[PDB]
């Protein structure tokens, strides 16, 4: 039944790792990773989540099943992080949050729910976007379409092409928005554009799906949700797949949320019964440990203050190398002007390199990066900086 | 898009819990739960997994993503538990194990893989079986069929009806077998029947899917896998969805495995690339904590010996109340003879009651049970025994 021919193909970024370890040579630099790294190259456990883990060891007395939608505490800590404390959405009981395995886990649950209970047939994702978005949505029977976003040239958001392209969408189409700037480009909407897009969607009938995975890495936790909240003000129904992998550095514990908002509490509960039916048929109920850590910190004033200092250090560190890479590039020769790197938010950026400068950089220079030219600046440190900017000047 | 009409319906066992807490009265007894409970009514964390959790707090230094198929250690600890140490299957590199979120998580992954990469269209599950089996398989586009198993009368396995019914299956049909006896009935195959069914399947062309969730609760870890191994000897390809929820009492950490075996290593790796493609499009990669606890204990001789003493206490405790319930039923009046309860393995058993003796037992007697008459004997203790056997004699 399986013997002879089934198939393959390698993940874009995930197969690039098995030639990082294999290289002998001194220099070897991996940008092209997807996690954060500190000035010494490690992805440490946060001081704050180690404290909440000692709390959980001493306090937990059972390991019994969680409800299908998880830990209540977690759900409202999420709603308050995504929307704010005083939001018409929370006091009006318009939102329901399922605790889910990672942000990908939340998108597959948005997907199965939508594919099975709704009339939705296409979702519109940006070009470029995170490659695993097509697979999650195609696995739920939905085909994916693309709306312009960058193209390239000016190194910015091509606002008029995204809209002239978004007009080809009909009214029960989902359009997926990145809340916290864009993987792979780091490019925003400005608040005035998020407002210009929230009205459009209200008038054309799109149903927005915000993918929000890097909240806290652009200007701060609150400022990073103003796009979302600018749409949550205008919408009756919306969906958000949030993740706590990159901000609680809780990557392998699989900690995410799928929030559904619906117009009123009676509707959102009927809808959320089917979202819970979807989940029951996938993994049955969510992993407790990581969500138990996120809810213990977010509800403890001491702990939550150490976490926020730790998110501000990561955030400040990435900003530093955006600032420092574009400077070392100037004082190391540098052909092209890279000023665009600064205010392009978060960990990833398109270096601008061709799919030939990347392979020249990788075969015999030791710098790794994704062939699309996407680099992770959190893979950059101060004493690996000038070996890296030198290698890049060598190829233009 | 969601406002007005979507839908509902309640889970068989999972909705029965919200009227357990709501009852004031003294007596209130919940059988109809799905977890183990000790002689005092609690589902404690195992001594052994608390020790492995202190080890993990002191030792882990990162929380970075696991590969798609998880922790290597976990995978071979599983292969050695499912198949034995010296198995042609392991030394010949014929099996690949993905670490998965719970046993349900492994079945949805068997399902998506099969539905998308294979010609499989129907799977045959027993009547009765675990109700969430139809949903997992239907969500993957597969319809479910049923093979006779119990019907009722003799209170045993109706061997000839299951086979006369299994002949209506064609050759790329999956037939799902419960390895460790049967949810909901606790009824086996004997080893001589598992051998009689392994040949049948080899000759008709079925592809077996073993669901193995209660390994260690019938006679012991090894004896409980002899059905599986009696088929793994005869088969070229097979699938098993194993779970560590009920034996490591690790319920909410979501710890399971999906093992694929294929005829040779080159095939099973091609097949397992697509199984990993399936997983990537669902939750991306599995939760680390619980699997990290299972692999730390199974690879430590001290620790693994405390765990096995703890699995033998649970196993001995359930046997005790099977023994004691059928005795208190004799000395408390008792109409019918309940001798069938003993050697009917594990936690659940069909009490034999009608869907009217259950509702009489629940509305004004305080004993809870699933309407199908399924009881959890681990919900039975020594000083709740004679209140419960008394209530049952009262209704016949
Ligand atoms: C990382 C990421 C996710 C999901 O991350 P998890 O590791 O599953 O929490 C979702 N969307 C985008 C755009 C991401 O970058
Ligand atoms: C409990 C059970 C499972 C899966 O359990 P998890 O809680 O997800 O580990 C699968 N099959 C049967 C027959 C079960 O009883």
């Amino acid at each position: 039944m399986f013997e002879n021919i089934t198939a393959a193909p390698a993940d874009p970024i995930l197969g690039l790792a098995d030639l990082f370890r294999a290289d002998e040579r001194p220099g070897k630099i991996n940008l092209g990773i997807g996690v954060y790294k500190d000035e010494t190259g490690k992805t440490p456990v946060l001081t704050s989540v180690k404290k909440a883990e000692q709390y959980l060891l001493e306090n937990e007395t059972t390991k019994n099943y969680l409800g299908i939608d998880g830990i209540p505490e977690f759900g409202r800590c999420t709603q308050e992080l995504l929307f704010g404390k005083g939001s018409a959405l929370i006091n009006d009981k318009r939102a329901r949050t399922a605790q889910t395995p990672g942000g990908t886990g939340a998108l597959r649950v948005a997907a199965d729910f939508l594919a099975k209970n709704t009339s939705v047939k296409r979702v519109w994702v940006s070009n470029p976007s995170w490659p695993n978005h097509k697979s999650v949505f195609n696995s739920a029977g939905l085909e994916v379409r693309e709306y312009a976003y960058y193209d390239a040239e000016n190194h910015t958001l091509d606002f008029d092409a995204l809209i002239n392209s978004l007009n080809e969408a009909q009214a029960g189409d989902v359009v997926l928005f990145h809340g916290c700037c864009h993987n792979p480009t780091g490019i925003d909407p400005t608040l005035e554009q998020w407002q210009t897009l929230a009205q459009l969607s209200v008038e054309k009938g799109w149903l927005p799906l915000f993918d929000f995975a890097y909240q806290g890495f652009a200007r701060g936790l609150e400022e990073d949700a103003e796009g979302l909240r600018a749409f949550a003000a205008m919408h009756k129904e919306l969906i958000v797949a949030s993740s706590y992998s990159k901000n609680f550095g809780l990557y392998n514990e699989r900690v995410g949320a799928c929030t559904l908002v619906a117009a009123d509490s009676e509707t959102v509960d009927r809808a959320f019964s089917q979202m819970k039916a979807a989940i029951r048929a996938n993994y049955s109920n969510p992993p407790a440990h990581g969500a138990s850590v996120v809810a213990t910190i977010l509800s403890n004033d001491a702990l939550r203050a150490i976490w926020e200092q730790e998110l501000t250090d990561m955030r400040q560190r990435i900003q530093r190398m955006r600032q420092l890479f574009v400077n070392t590039l100037q004082e190391k020769g540098a052909n092209r002007d890279f000023s665009f790197i600064i205010k392009q938010n978060g960990m990833f950026s398109f270096s601008g390199l061709t799919k030939e400068q990347v392979l020249r950089l990788r075969e015999e220079f030791g710098v790794y990066a994704v062939a699309s030219g996407r680099v992770n600046v959190a893979g950059m440190t101060p004493d690996n900086m000038a070996p890296l900017c030198e290698a890049i000047v060598a190829v233009l």
